């Protein structure tokens, strides 16, 4: 199909939150919800970012506000995070919660503990990043998390997760 | 910022309409007005595809529905298509409207009149995308358009699109 592109969800027990991710990070993209930055950043330039589950770094922005990233500073090192796609649930788990400037775009780059990295990567990353402190758009809260687990969507939804039901019944695909 | 990606206003005169063009095609992105595909095709692989107003092709889809793309087919060669980035508006003509089958991402190409080329596009285009016939999801309806004025927005608006007014003043950019 034209257009045939897919959009993922992404959910946090510790927080007990949900959300379908949108593509892209302009302020209407995210206006209401997360979204994911469709390229990362490398030293010769951006790069097509990795997709859900895959290698390199799935990055997502969201506005801190109640309904989005506001207790994205509740994570702690171990915290699962899952996102799906079409096929799969991939759970990863936080390695990384730190605070950086606004201009710190290397937290996108496929692998962000070497971002000057030529080389493809081979991890699997997600990093989720809001405006922080609270209130504040000085600087950025950023969360890391590394793939630990990828679960075929056949197996139905990992157990921590499966009370966050959706509104309705169509897909991440068209 | 991170993020500092922008997004895109489309105007048509035509048929009165206007939107906020969001980032990417998926299902979720366009679920209530269109999108731009992140993405042209080539024989070589995806690309990344022209930002608005640029050399390439800038191709939107949006559904086949009242408030988005039912009247494309009104739309004729010569018809005027306004993109707004952050700094110009862009006034393409329309030069084809046609049908094709779901699997020709062709397209989408950076040169839709050249889509095996392996070199840089020179002209830039406006590509609009939807189902086609009303009611069905078996063809799609393209409507090429080609460049030919950038006015900074210093200037104002364009005559014909200047009663075309936004709900909120919140820019295109973070
Ligand atoms: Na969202
Ligand atoms: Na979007
Ligand atoms: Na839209």
């Amino acid at each position: 199909p034209l257009p045939g592109s897919a959009n993922s969800r992404l959910y946090i027990p510790k927080t007990d939150q949900n959300w379908v991710v949108v593509s892209g990070v302009g302020p209407e993209d995210i206006k209401y919800g997360p979204g994911w930055y469709p390229e990362s950043w490398t030293p010769e330039g951006m790069v097509p970012a990795a997709r859900a589950g895959q290698p390199g770094n799935y990055a997502v922005a969201g506005h801190r506000v109640a309904a989005v990233f506001w207790d994205l500073d509740k994570l702690e090192e171990g915290d699962e995070l899952v996102l799906e796609d079409a096929e799969n649930f991939y759970t990863y788990q936080v390695v990384e919660s730190k605070v950086v400037l606004p201009n710190a775009i290397e937290v996108i780059a496929p692998d962000p503990f070497n971002p000057e990295s030529t080389e493809e990567p081979e991890k699997a990353y997600l990093t989720l990043t809001t405006a922080h402190p609270k209130l504040q758009n000085s600087h950025r809260l950023i969360v890391h998390a590394e793939l630990v687990d990828t679960r075929p969507k056949e197996r139905g939804m990992p157990d921590n997760i499966a009370h966050m039901a959706p509104e309705n019944e169509e897909g991440l695909e068209h």
